[PDB]
């Protein structure tokens, strides 16, 4: 429906807020209203002490509904995956939105502290348009316009509908758990209560003083995880990687993937033979799944409409972001392997221009083939769907800063679009090597 | 046992930190160890989404045990009583420790965020000295000095004992509630779980909304909620003052102190026959009760000997430190309406400076004089025993200041010791004027 006026926003977290910034921005929308479950925006870092009720083991499906933790004496508590000691793995000349920067003196790769307080500021003048602990139940089209259901977040809220032009969905991608289904791994973690764990259950070290580890996974998560236990796990730490690595000293002792879990002798086999025992925690590395559960859009299963199906990704979303059936549907912050901060903001000032009508969108029938030429270059890998790798992530802000300038009329204010120049791509190319010497580590 | 070369510090938050820097600074100890429930050091400053499992109502005994929240797959949680949205009441010319200052550009009433980044580099240096983790369980004199046993946190760990030559409690005084026994609030509690609470569970305002409250206490914390729920409670907000109050607007109902709660009818006797109903929420912000938790120095009740008898306040200790009986027992961080970081620190540097024989305590008569004008001059109101309000708290951190220059011989490197001038006690005199108008109240 072109003209659009009322815009919904799920979720307030990074994406969302930015989102909304830009939008407002665009001074051609009457209504631009954000849901967020959590009492406070910000999204993942609102850290907290509070670990999930029940991780599910194994987890595969992507539809699975995030349970809050209640009690009479506070408001419900969507725990988040940040854990106490946690650093950013990327720098402050990157991070963070292009119009607001970081005190000086702040560390190149800071403590979650530093996020969370700039989040708070970034978030501080969009309050008054957010819907505090309110979760959004469902959102379908219903003759011309979206109906977003939704219930307040606390004991005995009634169920809530209101209809819109427009939905930018930002509900994020780092919630629900993502741990492959082996052999005899749900009889094995259930035998132990608190046997197997996912890196978002991880909050204080100290915890695993004395016991024996096994980390899965050889992602950047992982590899955090082995270097933040090493201090205090029995050694040496064990790490199961897909095919294996080269580390075997007395600290760290990678090993090939899993094979089966034998809940009798809580023996673990590895590929190739190798079988580990007393191990008093496993911790699976292993990432998460996407996820839209939303029942309207989660029974669409056609290759045409699809959203979500196995969780390695959100299908047919023109450059990530508009649904190409309808694009009055749109995602943000989809993006793997970014900055998020500013790879969200590049795409709400797109975003934006294009919902107010002041930049085009191309044909269907091309954005759908912007969708077939990523699908082949995927090579049947899905879940590299969103990844941005640099270069990609570069050419990819960059490209969007340069569709958002042909935008018209000119503002007299104008919502910035980040641009990555030589300097800040150079940045970006060795992001992990300026951490690595930051840290002093690999 | 004058010689002191092994000190035990109770607590790893802001007190018992500052206290490890000055004792490390006198370069007399062989062993200056912390001991720390919580999985990091910085006491309260800890943010947790967490709440305690079970609020005493009421609450009067100041030896209550305090419950952390267990599971499998976490570290014990020591819940802290600082909420989501909270700021300073003490500006960053006075708050924080002398030698370590706030990044340039930061709030003159930050957020918590600050402060607990604040303490997180503080505390770092120290972390190898820290045995997190780690309960307390009781402290003795045994023989020639003290037994301190200790049980390491995480189920499963064995009691465990150590000697000291000295020990330092910095355990802070705000965790045992303090909620006054009223005429049926116990039953009228237990009737509907949520409808009784105390400041240190609140976190998140958005969970009144809509909800009828009643907050009982007329100090800063009680203000300050009463501001905090104005604009999400349903209008108007009670207040009830030991006295009653002048403010009766559509927002704010000033009460006098209440009677007694009626179980069967949930109302709520106000003294001079005003009566209170359909009340979702009572909030006591009653503050908390001094605690001494250790069975060997609970069990002291003895005029010359006790430490805790009401928990109005601790007993014995001379300048509010040192333990008369036995001055190898000292405390720091129990003064009452001070700006903590800066008070605790000049506690700290006298503290290191005495027990490092460089400084000398005055006879034990004239310290037990001390006390007894001290305790004539509260006129039985002992809850005030440590309360050291403007201008006591400027005159007594510069007399400990004049008392450590007196310390030889002179070390290469001297722990500073805070002074507050011209400039810093007018600060400290219109503290809450500053902060009114930077908050934009009062
Ligand atoms: C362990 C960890 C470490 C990280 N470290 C970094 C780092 O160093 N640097 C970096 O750039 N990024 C880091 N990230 C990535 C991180 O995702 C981003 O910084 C940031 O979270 C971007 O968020 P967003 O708004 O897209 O999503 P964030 O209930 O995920 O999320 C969304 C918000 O929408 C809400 N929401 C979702 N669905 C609903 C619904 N149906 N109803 C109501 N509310 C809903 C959420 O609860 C949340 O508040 C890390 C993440 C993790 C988990
Ligand atoms: C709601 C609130 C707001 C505040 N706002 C401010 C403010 O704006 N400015 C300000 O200056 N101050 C403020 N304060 C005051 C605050 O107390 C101080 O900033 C700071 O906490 C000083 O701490 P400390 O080390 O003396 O105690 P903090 O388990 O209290 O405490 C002690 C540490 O010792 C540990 N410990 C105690 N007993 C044991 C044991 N037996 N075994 C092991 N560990 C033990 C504790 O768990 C903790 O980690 C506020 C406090 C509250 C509760």
């Amino acid at each position: 429906l072109p003209t659009i006026r009322k815009i919904a926003i799920i979720g307030a977290g990074p994406s969302g807020l930015v989102t909304a910034k830009a939008l407002l921005a665009e001074k051609a929308f009457d209504q631009v209203t954000l849901f967020e479950r959590r009492g406070s925006p910000g999204g993942v870092w609102n850290y907290t002490s509070t670990l999930s009720n029940k991780l599910p083991v194994p987890s595969t499906n992507p539809i699975l509904t995030t349970e809050p933790i209640v009690g009479p004496a506070a408001l419900p508590v969507y725990p988040s995956p940040l854990y106490r000691d946690l650093q950013t793995n990327t720098p402050i000349e990157l991070m963070g939105y292009c119009d607001q920067s970081f005190k000086p003196q702040t560390l190149q790769f800071p403590h979650r502290h530093t996020i969370q307080e700039y989040q708070r500021i970034y978030a501080q003048p969009l309050l008054p348009f957010i819907k505090l602990a309110t979760d959004v139940l469902d959102i379908e089209k219903k003759d011309g316009s979206w109906v977003v259901t939704y219930k307040g977040t606390k004991a005995g809220s009634p169920i809530s509908k209101d209809i819109f032009d427009a939905v930018s969905i930002c509900n994020g991608h780092y919630e629900v758990p993502y741990i492959p289904n082996i052999k005899g791994l749900d009889e094995y973690a259930k035998a132990v209560p608190g046997s197997v764990l996912h890196s978002s259950l991880f909050r204080e070290p100290e915890l695993f003083v004395g016991e024996s580890v096994l980390v899965v996974g050889g992602a950047s998560s992982a590899n955090d995880l082995v270097r933040h236990l090493t201090p205090v796990a029995k050694h040496p730490i064990y790490q199961s990687l897909l095919g294996g690595g080269d580390i075997q000293n007395e600290s760290l002792q990678q090993v090939p993937e899993i094979t089966k879990f034998d809940p009798t002798t809580r023996e673990i086999y590895l590929k190739g033979g190798k079988v580990l025992s007393n191990i008093d925690r496993v911790i699976y590395c292993t990432g998460y799944l996407y996820s839209v559960p939303f029942p309207s859009l989660a029974k669409l299963k056609s290759p045409e409409t699809k959203l979500i199906d196995d969780g390695s990704h959100v299908h047919n979303v023109y450059q990530h972001i508009f649904y190409i059936p309808d694009p009055t549907l749109a995602f943000v912050g989809l993006a793997l392997h970014v900055v998020p901060f500013p790879t969200s903001q590049a795409q709400a000032a797109f975003l934006a221009r294009v919902w107010s009508g002041r930049l085009k969108l191309p044909s269907k029938e091309e954005q759908l083939k912007w969708q077939d030429e990523l699908m082949f270059s995927l090579s049947g890998a899905n879940n590299m769907y969103h990844s941005l790798d640099y270069p990609k992530d570069a050419t990819y802000i960059n490209k969007l800063h340069d569709w958002c300038k042909q935008a018209t009329p000119v503002l007299e204010e104008e919502f910035p679009s980040p641009y990555w120049g030589e300097k800040e791509r150079s940045i970006r190319e060795n992001m992990w090597s300026i951490r690595a010497k930051f840290f002093g580590i690999e």
